[PDB]
């Protein structure tokens, strides 16, 4: 996701942490970020030329097909195992189960707290084919895009401006609000892990959305509005309060 995703991912987990997980994420942060993880949740994103390392780990890419598979998916383009967005977050929460050796903690801390995100957008789990969809090039609205921008940033920001007059934590506050009172059942299930994260099952899950929701109907230079727009908008919520509620989730396991 862009910027808007990832604080609303970051601020909801912040907020469903429990005491001795809070108190970590406290003690991890720098004391610039002021104890507010969002405010460093899109540090990964401008560390991926610095720690070129880094930049497989965003996303996964999949053959033209809807479904995801570690063994066959979970490489970068060397084809090194684990090398993606799924091995990252079993790799950097391994890590923050070390919290009291050779790693930086609060890195660990922010690549998670990211990545959680990532995983949790569509088209960060999608077709390599078409770049996870940014070689779509369509119009939002009156603007060029390409698909893969839409769903990381465009709905969000139209969703922002149009239902939320500009105040993100008036989607932020809504999105908790249906966690409590309207999706709480899918929660306790979002929730559940019997490792310590499970990324494998958040990556189905994209890949099945990107399919079902993100390339569906849309074709090479198309004009979306309105339709998509609208249609769209419960999934893009629907996965940013999956990615906050398992950001926390997770958090706790660890530092638990
Ligand atoms: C799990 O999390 C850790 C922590 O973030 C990641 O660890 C990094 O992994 C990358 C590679 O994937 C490492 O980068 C490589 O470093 C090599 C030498 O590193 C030395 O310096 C570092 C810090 O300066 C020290 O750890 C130590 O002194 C090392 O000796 C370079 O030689 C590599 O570059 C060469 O190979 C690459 C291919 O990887 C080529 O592209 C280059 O052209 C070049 O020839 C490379 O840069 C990084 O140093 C690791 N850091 C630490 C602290 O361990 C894991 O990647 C991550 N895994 C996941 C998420 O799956
Ligand atoms: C652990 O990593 C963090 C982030 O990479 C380091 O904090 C950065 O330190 C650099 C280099 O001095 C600064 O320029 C940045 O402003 C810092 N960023 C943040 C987010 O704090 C931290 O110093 C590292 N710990 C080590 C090397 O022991
Ligand atoms: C929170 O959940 C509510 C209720 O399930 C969603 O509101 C409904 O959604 C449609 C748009 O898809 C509205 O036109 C209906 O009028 C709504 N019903 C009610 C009772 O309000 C709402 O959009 C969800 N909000 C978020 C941020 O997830
Ligand atoms: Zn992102
Ligand atoms: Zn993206
Ligand atoms: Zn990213």
């Amino acid at each position: 996701w862009g910027k808007e995703g990832h604080e609303i991912i970051c601020k909801i987990a912040q907020t469903r942490l429990d005491e001795t997980a809070a108190k970590a994420v406290k003690e991890l942060l720098p004391e610039s970020a002021e104890g507010d993880l969002s405010s460093l949740c899109l540090w990964a994103d401008r560390v991926k030329f610095r720690y070129h390392w880094s930049s497989p780990l965003h996303y996964i890419n999949t053959p033209d097909a809807c479904s995801y598979q570690y063994n066959r998916d979970c490489k970068d383009e060397s084809g090194e195992k684990g090398r993606c967005v799924a091995g990252a977050i079993y790799n950097y929460t391994t890590q923050l189960l070390s919290y009291k050796s050779q790693y930086n903690l609060t890195e660990a801390l922010l690549f998670v707290s990211h990545f959680m995100g990532d995983i949790h957008q569509p088209l960060h789990v999608s077709y390599a084919s078409d770049k996870g969809g940014n070689t779509i090039e369509v119009h939002w609205y009156t603007r060029k895009a390409n698909l893969h921008h839409i769903w990381d940033s465009n709905i969000i920001e139209t969703a922002e401006a149009d239902l939320y007059n500009s105040a993100l934590e008036g989607m932020v506050d809504a999105l908790k609000k249906n966690i409590t009172t309207e999706w709480a059942d899918q929660v306790k299930r979002w929730e559940t892990c019997t490792k310590t994260a499970c990324p494998d099952i958040y990556a189905s899950e994209g890949i099945q959305a990107a399919c079902d929701w993100a390339y569906k109907g849309v074709t090479e230079g198309d004009t979306l509005e309105d339709e998509y727009f609208y249609s769209r908008l419960p999934i893009v919520y629907q996965r940013l309060a999956q990615g906050g509620v398992r950001l926390a989730a997770t958090l706790n396991r660890i530092f638990g």
